[PDB]
């Protein structure tokens, strides 16, 4: 009968909205504070430091995001019990937090790279965005790129795939196109830096340019987008994993070409003007 019922509980969920939090909010708050407390067998504002231990330990098999979300419930629900004078002691104090969680960031959208192309910038602003974004060249592959680099005739360039293996990859139609205004020879990103640019002011570079283009992010991020949107216009994973040189891969499945016409057709289908990406593929290309 009276069994689960935690009445300290409820003032705390009143206290909360009355602090504006929502529905949403509170009740997850309250409903790990309860899990808990049922686990343990223990009422909520009675549990002690071992016994949240073990829950936090045993309780489930908590992934480190919900471990670190159940933490931060118990840490209110005690917290708030040591503020209002209800209980002396507060037992979180003795528990280390959890794992941090990986923050997933916001990724780059389809309207995110067509604000990008449409900024005003200089062409080797350009052609780092493209580089990045229709490649998937990280910011020191850009940085040392060369004409000489780039067939454009076979529309393929040479690239560091994995280790010192170097890889082919076939060239997005965009990149051949600003390929013809940039050297055919030297490097595109002359500088004091081996003959090219550092590394720094190309990711510098993109990083003002997508504030620019009202868009957060990095350039690693237009490398994400790169994977990310060739999946969603239907290549094949394995296929995305050779085009990013995804390091997954073994650098003799990167630089193989037995697959390069599956690779050119996939890249081509590259079109932030344009199927199901799902949390499990995402992975597969995550880095
Ligand atoms: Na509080």
């Amino acid at each position: 009968g009276f069994k689960g019922q935690y009445p300290m509980v409820n003032r705390w969920r009143t206290w909360q909205f009355a602090q504006s939090l929502s529905a949403r909010t509170v009740e997850e708050r309250v409903a790990t504070v309860r899990r808990m407390a049922a686990w343990c067998g223990v009422e909520p504002e009675f549990a002690q430091v071992e016994q949240i231990v073990s829950w936090l330990a045993e309780g489930g098999n908590w992934s480190a995001r919900t471990r670190w979300t159940y933490y931060g419930a118990l840490s209110a629900w005690f917290l708030w019990l040591q503020q209002q004078g209800h209980r002396h002691d507060n037992p979180m104090v003795m528990i280390g937090r959890p794992k941090r969680p990986k923050s997933v960031p916001r990724p780059v959208s389809n309207l995110d790279v067509q604000r990008l192309l449409a900024v005003r910038a200089h062409k080797r602003t350009k052609a780092m965005i493209l580089l990045a974004a229709f490649q998937g060249l990280r910011v020191h592959e850009i940085a040392q790129i060369k004409g000489e680099h780039l067939d454009l005739i076979e529309r393929t360039m040479t690239v560091t795939g994995k280790g010192n293996v170097t890889a082919t990859l076939p060239l997005h139609h965009r990149v051949v196109e600003i390929a013809y205004q940039m050297p055919r020879r030297g490097h595109w990103f002359p500088g004091p830096d081996r003959g090219h640019q550092r590394r720094e002011s190309v990711s510098g570079t993109i990083k003002e340019a997508m504030i620019r283009a009202g868009v957060v992010g990095s350039a690693h991020c237009l490398r994400h987008w790169f994977g990310t949107a060739l999946l969603e216009a239907g290549v094949d994973l394995r296929t995305v994993q050779e085009l990013m040189r995804h390091q997954s891969l073994t650098s003799t499945e990167i630089a193989t070409r037995v697959t390069d016409q599956r690779r050119a057709e996939g890249i081509e289908r590259l079109d932030p003007f344009r199927t199901r990406v799902t949390d499990r593929l995402l992975a597969q290309i995550a880095e």
